[PDB]
């Protein structure tokens, strides 16, 4: 039953990675969720609804993370000049600096956990799981 | 940056799979967590602490899921005959029946989402990600 084993192993990796990323990001004063909000906003401003949908968390959780990052100086709520109800979450310069530190933590951990795989094996794995992602996102 | 891409894709697959497994398991009156408690107990009784640790959820969440499954007739709390404080969560016959229905739902979804991969590609992916699991669980 290899196909279900792929999926359950994926889940087990995510859970353990989550715990460890939370631990290591904690030194940057971030949770894994906070880091995901920085990753999302690092390439352009995002709506709160997008953040909750894309990363499969509640509206309340996003609100809490955005409020935190806002207090920390890492994101701002930008309001449309005609209708201030239209809000985007925009990363600040400090938010980018902290995001980039987070990426380096993530890279070092990824390098540890994938260390038994050659660069070639890494590439073989990545291209195939990308197809699994495309399909589940279609079904979702 | 392929190694971090493997890990972020793993996370994205887990999130989307979680949402869809919750939806499809809901027809069996189960959450994904409830199903994980059945999977864990299906091969022998488990402590509550084991369930929270193994599946990276809070004690309160396990308590809520076990209490639910207990009301549903799917698990029992078994107490040691000399020290009734020592509790194991044991699956019932009905719990096994419902677990097996859950496994079939999981298999059908796994088959959908991995459908672009040949059996051979499935095997190549599975053996390599098993090594990633071993390492992150060591680090965790």
């Amino acid at each position: 039953e290899n196909r279900i084993q792929i999926m359950s192993t994926i889940a087990k990796i995510y859970r353990a990675m989550s715990r460890e990323l939370n631990r290591r990001l904690g030194e940057l004063n971030l949770s894994y969720l906070d880091f995901l909000v920085l990753r999302a906003t690092s390439d352009g401003p995002k709506t709160m609804a997008y953040l909750a949908n894309r990363y499969f968390v509640t509206q309340s959780a996003i609100t809490a993370s955005v409020d935190k990052l806002e207090e920390m100086g890492l994101v701002v709520r930008v309001r449309d000049r005609e209708d201030r109800r239209k809000i985007l979450i925009e990363i600040t310069e400090k938010g980018l600096e902290t995001f980039n530190k987070g990426i380096e933590i993530y890279k070092k951990l990824a390098n540890e956990v994938t260390g038994d795989l050659s660069e070639d094996e890494v590439i073989l794995v990545l291209d195939k799981i990308s197809k699994i992602l495309k399909r589940i996102e279609e079904i979702s």
